[PDB]
């Protein structure tokens, strides 16, 4: 089980070129946090056309045909259990997904939130941290394609 996986997921750099979050290959689009202020890592990628989605924090532009396949596919689909991202797991119950304490910060925006058969579930914006754990400031998309942001009290976006 080696990890040979598409060219995905990109980083973004701010102005020194510092990791200030990511942007993602998914259903056809190069999608970005709007509130990350920085350049996408790619030599392709960063001469696109980004259309802005302030209502929902998300940037995005059309995918090139070539990389149009090497992709991540959506699933609105989630039901309570637990999940997989960069730095673990990620738990889904009452409606918000939760990671521990002190695990998310500068740099998480823009990573996604997978399943075990490797469909993306949301993206990251922020969080919210509510005792011995933080709630997650996601974007998702329902059965019908509409996009949907959630976002806790307090949620201070990374």
């Amino acid at each position: 089980a080696l990890k040979l996986e598409a060219d995905r997921l990109f980083d973004v750099k701010n102005e020194d070129g510092d990791v200030i979050g990511h942007a993602l290959a998914m259903e056809g689009k190069v999608m970005k946090p709007l509130h990350v202020k920085g350049t996408i890592d790619h030599p392709v990628l960063s001469k696109l056309k980004f259309t802005k989605s302030s209502a929902y924090d998300m940037e995005f532009a059309q995918l090139p045909v070539n990389m149009r396949s090497e992709a991540f596919t959506y699933t609105s689909e989630h039901p309570e259990g637990f999940y997989n991202w960069h730095h673990g797991a990620v738990q889904y119950s009452g409606g918000r997904f939760t990671i521990p304490r002190g695990v998310g910060g500068r740099g998480d925006a823009g990573r996604p939130i997978m399943d075990n058969s490797g469909r993306v579930v949301a993206i990251v914006l922020g969080g919210a941290d509510e005792g011995t754990r933080t709630a997650l400031s996601v974007v998702t998309w329902n059965s019908k394609g509409k996009t949907i942001k959630t976002t806790p009290e307090g949620t201070e976006e990374w």
